[PDB]
C-alpha cells in the first residue's frame, strides 16, 4: 500500500517548485523535508504519496473538545501513515504518537533588524525601549510564562505587561514586525527559522544570543505502525553517515541568498 | 523488584562524594547522571539500585566474538534494567536496545590549550605545526575514517599517517596532553567533556569551533522493556520544564571552578 506523507508547506521545507504546474504528485514539490522524505523511504522501501495537512497546523489538543489538530491529528484519526515535518518532539504528542530520535536540533532564539543594539536574552531583559515578544499563543510563550531563570522571568513579565502588546498572530508577521519596526522590535522564534531567514533577501535580520531552550524535530507515525521502527533507524544512519548535515546546508546555505 | 540501573564513574556525571564513606547505597555518589536518575524515578514511581558498569565501558560489539561490553551489554544481556549515563543515542546500540529521545546534545569538538592558534577544524587540517588526534578505538576516530567531507578527509590522512602518534589511549590522556603540550596538541572530543574541562583548574583550556556532527545521550532500557514508554516522557517532561538545563548548568558552571 501505498504510504500517506503528511507534512506542511513551510520554506525550505517544502515549497512547491516554480514550474510546479508541469510537473505531477510529489514530484510538485522540493525542500528540506522532500528531500529527506525521499532519503526516509528509500531506507526503508517503502513508496509514498506526499499531501499537505489539511488544516494547515501542526498538532495540538483542544482543551475543550479533546480533539488533535494538524498532521498529529491527521495521524491519531487515520488521514495519513506518517508526518515528515519541522514538527517538536513534544510530551503532549509524544503519548498519542510515536517520533523518531530527532532529525534537527532546536531552540527558542533572538531575531532582530541588522543594527540593533541586543546580543543576547539578558540584553532584552534590561531595558524596555526595544520591544520584544512571541507568537500570542503557542509553546515559546509558554516557556517564558513558566520560567523560573531570572533573565526569562523578567523577560515574561515585561511581555505580558507590555503596551501596545509585543505579541504576534503567526510567525510571518513577527519576522515582518521586526523588519519594519526600524530596529525597536525583536521577536523570539525557532533558531532553524531565524537562521533560514537570515539567508534570506533583504538580509535585514540576525540570530544573536545562544538557544534559550533545546528541543527537536522528529518524523510521527502512529502508536503501532509497521514503519515507525524502521523509519528511527533510517534517522540515525542518515545523521550517521552526514546526510542530514548536508541537507540543512543545501537548504540553508548553498541556497541562500546573503 | 527494584530496578537496577547501571552507570559509569565520569565526572561530572557520576562521582563518588568526597565523604562517600560515610554513607551507603545510591547516596554515595553525586553528579548529573545521580541527579537525573532521581527525577526519572520519581517521575516513573520505581525505587532502584545505582551499581557501577562492571567492565568499565559504554556499548560496543566485538567484530569476531559478536559479543556487547559496557552498559549496552548489561542490558542486552539482562544484567542491568535501565542504563543513565553519557551514553550515545547510535544506529547499532539503537538496534540492540531501546532510548529514550535525547536528555542532552553534543559532537565533536575541538580542545585547545588557551593561546593556541586556532580556531576550527579546517585550520588545523590545513597545517602540521600543531599536532590533533583522537582516542585510538572508538566512534570519532571512525567519523574520521570514514567522512567523505574534504577537510575531515585530510585530517583523517593526516592523522592515520603523523608520528609520533597524535592518538591517545584514554580521554585523561588526550586532556594531559593538550595541557602539557605548550599549545602544540589540539584534542578531538565530545564537546559537553571539551565543555565540562573548560570550567577545571587550572582553567587553561578551551574548546574552539562549532561541533563537527550532532547526537545526543539517552537513557537506555532493553529492548521491548515495560520502563521504556514512561522514561522516555520523563525524559521529555524534564527537558520542557527546564530541569535538564537546570542540571547541566548547574554541574557544569554554577560548580565551575574557572568563574563566569
Ligand atoms: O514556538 C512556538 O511557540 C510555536 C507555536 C506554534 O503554533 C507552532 C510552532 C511550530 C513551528 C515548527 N515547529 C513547531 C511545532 O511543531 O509545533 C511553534
Ligand atoms: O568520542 C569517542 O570516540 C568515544 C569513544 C569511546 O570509546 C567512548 C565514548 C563515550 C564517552 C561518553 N559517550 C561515548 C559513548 O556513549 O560511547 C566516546
Amino acid at each position: 500500500k501505498t504510504v500517506v506523507v503528511t507534512t506542511i508547506l513551510e520554506s525550505p521545507y517544502v515549497m512547491m517548485k516554480k514550474n510546479h504546474e508541469m510537473l505531477e504528485g510529489n514530484e510538485r514539490y522540493e525542500g528540506y523535508c522532500v528531500d529527506l522524505a525521499a532519503e526516509i523511504a528509500k531506507h526503508c522501501g517503502f513508496k509514498y504519496k506526499l499531501t499537505i495537512v489539511g488544516d494547515g497546523k501542526y498538532g495540538a489538543r483542544d482543551a475543550d473538545t479533546k480533539i488533535w489538530n494538524g498532521m498529529v491529528g491527521e495521524l491519531v484519526y487515520g488521514k495519513a501513515d506518517i508526518a515528515i515535518a519541522p514538527l517538536t518532539i513534544t510530551l503532549v504528542r509524544e503519548e498519542v504518537i510515536d517520533f523518531s530520535k530527532p532529525f534537527m536540533s532546536l531552540g527558542i532564539s533572538i531575531m532582530i533588524k541588522k543594527g540593533t543594539p541586543i546580543e543576547s536574552a539578558e540584553d532584552l531583559s534590561k531595558q524596555t525601549e526595544i520591544a520584544y515578544g512571541t507568537l500570542d499563543s503557542g509553546s515559546t510563550k509558554e516557556f517564558f510564562r513558566r520560567s523560573k531563570i531570572a533573565v526569562f522571568d523578567k523577560m515574561w513579565t515585561y511581555m505580558r505587561s507590555a503596551e501596545p502588546s509585543v505579541f504576534v498572530r503567526t510567525t510571518a508577521e513577527g519576522v515582518a514586525r521586526v523588519r519594519k519596526s526600524k530596529g525597536k522590535y525583536a521577536y523570539l522564534l525557532e533558531s532553524t527559522m531565524n537562521e533560514y531567514i537570515e539567508q534570506r533577501k533583504p538580509c535585514d535580520t540576525m540570530k544573536v544570543g545562544g538557544n534559550l531552550d533545546s528541543k527537536g524535530y522528529g518524523i510521527a507515525t502512529p502508536k503501532g505502525s509497521s514503519l515507525g521502527n524502521a523509519v528511527n533507524l533510517a534517522v540515525l544512519k542518515l545523521n550517521e553517515q552526514g546526510l542530514l548535515d548536508k541537507l540543512k546546508n543545501k537548504w540553508w546555505y548553498d541556497k541562500g541568498e546573503c
